[PDB]
C-alpha cells in the first residue's frame, strides 16, 4: 500500500484578500502539464460557505470561479488578477466549481459543477472546451440532473467518449457518441460501509494512463464527513471494470490547514499530472487552500 | 441460436413529442394499442417533463407529469393525434400523472390498467383501471391493488369464470383472479427474473397476453443490472395461464437505434400494446421512454 | 464457484393441516446429528404472515412453534402430534422462531428468537439447553435487545463462548464467560452493495469447523427481500476474523415452492451438519416448507 | 503513566428500590469543595436498546442526575431523588454525562439533553448554580447534534472557552458572554488504526497545571470500545495541544468494566485534583460508578 507525500507543510495557494472573486477559499483545481508547465485552473470562493441552511441563502452566498495559475516547478506559481471562467446567470448564478480538464486529441474538455444556488440540487455537470487552454466555448449541461464530479476520459474507447460522474453516492460512467447525449450508464464502484469510504465516493482528477490500466485517484466520505482521497486501477480496454482498489486512503487530513478551515476535515484533488515518473497531486483543504503531494510512479503498486 | 425477433417497421419514431403541447412536450412512450374497425387505437403515455429519478425523494422541483394521448392509424405506421390528452392524472391522488396504459377487450368492453403516481415518495404508485365501451369513454376508475405495483394487464377471457390479472410485486411477473374485477385472491409468482443475463434485475410484462392456438403469447420486459430494458416473450398454457409453458432466452427486441440508446430515460424499449393484424403481431414500444416505434413479427416465425 | 444441490425437488417436510400448530408453515430448523440420526428442530406456524400493519394486530396474529422430527436416512422423518417448544407469554407470545442448536461440550444450546408481538420490535434471542436434545431447560434472553439470527460456536475461543448474532444489517460476534453476560461485541461481516446480499446478512445455522478455518453459511437478502444463502469462512483461532467469502450464492430459490409460499422468494437455513462427507444444508422455503441440499465437503474450495 | 483504581469493587452502583437509578449509575461530574468530593453522577431507569433505527418508546430509557458526597473519595453518601431530571420535551429522555465548572463564583454544569425523537436529537446544555443546590437558567449551548461537553475553569483573554465533540474530533469554541460560541476549531482527533479509531470526547474538564492543561479524554475503537486517554494542552493557548500520550490510561479490565448494560466502557465525566492525586471517578460499562487516581508527580509525557 502506497501514500502520497506532501511537497510543502504550507499550502502552495492561498486566497489573495485583495481579490474579491478569490478572498476567501482556493482549492480543488484541475492541472494540465503541456509545454513543460504546470497549467493550474482552480476554484476560488469570495466568500465562506454556510452549508447548513434549508435553502442557498443570499444573506449567506457564496461564489466560485475558477482561476488560472502557472509553475515550472510544480510548486511556486504566477497568479493573475481576473478568473478564467466565472458562472453564467441565473443557471451559475452561485458560480463554476471543482474543474477536471482533460486533453482529448488537442481539445481540452473542462468540466465542472455549476451551481444555481436555487435550492440545495441546483447543481449540475456543465462542460467547456478550448483548444488554446485560453479561449472556453461550447457551453453545455452534461447531465440535466443533480450530479458532480465528473471527468473525461481522455481517450475514446471503441469511438465513445467516456464519463465520469456521481449520482449519489456511487461513482457512475457513461457513453457518448457526441459530448452531448450520454447512454450505457454503468456503476463502476462504490462507498464501502464502516470504512474511511462509507458515505459516499466520487472522482477526483481524470484517470491516468498506464501501462497497467488507469489509475483511477478519487476521494472516499466517512460517516462524520471527512473526505480522504484513494485509488484505484481501471482496467484498460475496459475502463468500466476495476482490477485493483486499494484498501487505505493516500492521502488524509493531516496539517492544520487541512483540518482547520472553511470546511473543515477535507483533502480533494481535481487534478494530477505524470511528469518525469512522479505523479503530482494537487488537492484542496479545508475548502481553504491548496496543497501538493507526489508519489512515485513505481511505487504506485496494486 | 434457434430463436426469433420483432422486426422494426421503420427506422424512425412513428410518434415523438410536441414542444407546443405542455401535456406531451417531452416524451411520448408506453403506449397501449387496440385494433378496432379496422383501425389501430394507440393510447399513448406522454410527460411534460424530463425524468430526474436520481433524488432520494421525487423532487416538486423535479416533477414530472404523464398524461396518456389518443392517436389512431390505418397502416399502423402514419398517426392522426389530437390537442389533448384523454385521460389525465387527478390531483392530487395521481399527481404525477398516468402511466403505461395497457388495454384489454372482454365481452365488448376495454380496460385500461395503467399506473396512478401520486409522487409523494418513490413506492407512491398504483395499478388503477378504468373501462369503457367504446374506447372514448372511460369510468370506473378504481385502485386494483391497494399496494405499490405497476406493469398490470387484464386477460382478454375469463379462466373457469374468472378474471385474470398480471402484475408485478418486485421483481417478478405475478398473476391474479377476480370474481368481481375488484377484488383478488390466489396471488401467485408465474415468472421472475434470470441472474447474470439481460433480464437480471427484474421483469414484468409488457402488453397484454395474446391468444394463440398453442397458449397465450406473452412478450414481456426484462431489465439488466445496469437497467437496459430489453422485450423477451414467453408462451402461457391456454387453459392454465398460470404456468409457462416456453420461454425464449434471447431478448426480442433491445436497443439498437440512436433514437432507442440515446433519450431521457438511455438504453429503454418498452411495450404496453400489441396488436394481431393480417397474421402478423405488430407491437408498439417507446424508445428510451421519449418516443414510440413499431416492430413486427410474422405470427408463423413465433416458435420455441 | 460452488453451489448446493438439492436431495429433492419436493419438499421433505411440508405443513399438516390437521395441527393447528403447523397447519400453514414449517421451516428455518436446526439441526443436529446424533445417534446416525438427523434430529430436525423447525419452526412452525399456525397462520400466514401479515407484516405490513403498522403494529402487530390480534386479527392477523400466527404463533411459531418448534417442532421436533427425526431421520436415519436424511429425507423420510418420524414427526410429532404437538411441538416440543412453545413460548412463554408475554414475552413470547407470538412464539419461538428459526433455533439454531449448537453442541458444546456434552450440552445442547438452543437459541431462537422469541416474539411477543407486542410491536414489530418486540422479539430477542432467547437461549434453553439440553442434555438430550429432550428436556430444554434454563431460559433466558441473550441480549436483552431486538436482534435474532443467532447462533453459538461449537466450541471456546481462548476461554470464552462465542456468539453470533445480528444487530441491523450485519453480522456481529460477541464473547462470553458464562452464558449470560455478552461483552466484546464485534461486526464481523457486512452487506455488499449492489448485489444479492445488499439489504442485510445474518447467520445461517452455526459454523461448521473445518481444518481450514469455521465454514460460515449465511443468508443475504437483495433489494427485493430476496432470500438467498451464501458461505464465508472464518479464520480457525479468531472466528471474528473472515478469511474468504464466496461471491455468489450457494443456494437461491428456484423452484415453485421456493419462489411461491407464505413469503415468496426465500431460501433459509438454520442447521447444516457433517455426515459421511458431505455437508447436509436443511433449508425453509418460502417460509412455508422444508428442503434439503447438500455439497461434497471437497468441494467447499475459496 | 496509568490511572489505578482505588477499589476493585464499584463505589456507587445501582439501587433497584429506585425507579431513577433502578439499572445505572455512570458517567459522573465531580469537584471538590468544603473538603468534600461532590459526585454528580448520570442515572438511568431502564437498560440502554441503541440498535434500533430510532429510539422506540417502547425501549425508552430515561437518564437523570443524582447527588453524593464523600470525604475520603471512596465511600458515598446518597440520596432517595435526583437532583435534576429532564424538564421540558428536549429532554424527554433524560439529562446525560455532565461535566461541572467553577467560573468565578459559579458552578455551570453541562450536560447532554437528550429528546428521543432521533438518534441526533441530542443538544449540550447548561445550568448553572451559586451553591450546587439550586441550579437556574437552562440553556441549549449549541442548536446541534453535539455532547461531550465542558468550560474552562478559567477565561482566556477574557473568553469563555468551551470544548465540545463535533464528530469524531474534540473541537474548541470562545465566547463573550456564554451565550454566543464563535471560532469553532478542531484542536485534536482521532488516530486511526489504534485504541482511539473512532471517535474521541474530553472526559471532566481540564484541569490546571503549571507545564499546561491536563486533557483526560476518552478514545473509542472500532469496535466501540471506550477507554480513557491523556494529552496536555498549553496553559495560555488551551487550543493548542502540547503532548499525547499513546496508550491508554485505564482501559475495561476488571469484570463490571468490561461486562456491563454497555460492554466494555470506562468514561469519566470529572476528576479533581485533591492531596496532590488526581482522583479519576468513571462509569464502567455504563452501569457502575469506579475511582481510579495518579500521582500528580507521575503525570510525565
Ligand atoms: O454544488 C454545491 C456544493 O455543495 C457542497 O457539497 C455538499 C452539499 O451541499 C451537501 O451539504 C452535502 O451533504 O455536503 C456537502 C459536501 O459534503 C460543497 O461541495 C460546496 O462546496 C458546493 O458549493
Ligand atoms: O411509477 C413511477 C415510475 O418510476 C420509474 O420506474 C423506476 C423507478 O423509479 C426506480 O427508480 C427504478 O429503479 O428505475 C425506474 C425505471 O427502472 C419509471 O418507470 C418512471 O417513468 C415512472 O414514473
Ligand atoms: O421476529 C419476528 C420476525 O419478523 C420477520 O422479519 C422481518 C420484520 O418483520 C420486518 O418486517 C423486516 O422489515 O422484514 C422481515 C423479514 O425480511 C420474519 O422473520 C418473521 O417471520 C418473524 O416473525
Ligand atoms: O445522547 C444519547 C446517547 O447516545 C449514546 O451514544 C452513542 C450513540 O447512540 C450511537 O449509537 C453511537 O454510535 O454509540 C453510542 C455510544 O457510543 C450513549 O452515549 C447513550 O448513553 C446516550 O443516551
Ligand atoms: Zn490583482
Ligand atoms: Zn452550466
Ligand atoms: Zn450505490
Ligand atoms: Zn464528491
Ligand atoms: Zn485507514
Ligand atoms: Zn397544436
Ligand atoms: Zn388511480
Ligand atoms: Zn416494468
Ligand atoms: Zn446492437
Ligand atoms: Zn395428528
Ligand atoms: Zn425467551
Ligand atoms: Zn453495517
Ligand atoms: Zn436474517
Ligand atoms: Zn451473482
Ligand atoms: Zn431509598
Ligand atoms: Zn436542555
Ligand atoms: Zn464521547
Amino acid at each position: 500500500m502506497f501514500r502520497l507525500t506532501r511537497l510543502s507543510n504550507k499550502p502552495i495557494l492561498s486566497p489573495i484578500k485583495e481579490h474579491e472573486w478569490e478572498k476567501e477559499a482556493v482549492f480543488n483545481a484541475a492541472v494540465i502539464y503541456e509545454g513543460n508547465k504546470f497549467h493550474l485552473f482552480y476554484r476560488a470562493s469570495n466568500n465562506k460557505f454556510v452549508l447548513n441552511t434549508e435553502k442557498p441563502e443570499e444573506k449567506y452566498k457564496f461564489v466560485s470561479s475558477i482561476g488560472y495559475a502557472v509553475s515550472e516547478d510544480g510548486i511556486n506559481f504566477e497568479r493573475f488578477d481576473k478568473p478564467v471562467l466565472v458562472g453564467e446567470i441565473p443557471q451559475e448564478a452561485w458560480g463554476v466549481e471543482d474543474p477536471r480538464i482533460t486533453k482529448i486529441d488537442n481539445k481540452y474538455y473542462m468540466l465542472y459543477t455549476g451551481f444555481g444556488g436555487r435550492d440545495w440540487l441546483d447543481f449540475r455537470i456543465c462542460m467547456v472546451w478550448s483548444d488554446d487552454l485560453k479561449n472556453w466555448k461550447g457551453h453545455r449541461i452534461v447531465l440535466d440532473e443533480p450530479n458532480k464530479d465528473a471527468a473525461l476520459l481522455s481517450e475514446k474507447i471503441n469511438g465513445k467518449y467516456v464519463l465520469f460522474h456521481r449520482r449519489m453516492p456511487d461513482i457512475w460512467i457513461a457513453y457518448s457518441d457526441d459530448l452531448v447525449n450520454w447512454y450505457n450508464h454503468k456503476i463502476i464502484m462504490s462507498p464501502k460501509s464502516h470504512t474511511w469510504e462509507s458515505k459516499k465516493i466520487g472522482i477526483a482528477g481524470p484517470p491516468i494512463k498506464r501501462e497497467d490500466g488507469w489509475l483511477l485517484i478519487y476521494h472516499g466520505v466517512d460517516n462524520n464527513n471527512v473526505y480522504r482521497l484513494g485509488v484505484a486501477l481501471l482496467d484498460l480496454k475496459d475502463p468500466s471494470k476495476v482490477i485493483a482498489r486499494q484498501k487505505e486512503p493516500i492521502l488524509e487530513p493531516e496539517l492544520d490547514w487541512e483540518i482547520n478551515g472553511l470546511v473543515p476535515n477535507v483533502v480533494f484533488s481535481c487534478g494530477a499530472v505524470e511528469v518525469n515518473d512522479m505523479y503530482y497531486v494537487y488537492y484542496g483543504a479545508a475548502d481553504t487552500h491548496i496543497g501538493v503531494a507526489v508519489i512515485e510512479k513505481e511505487k504506485v503498486k496494486f
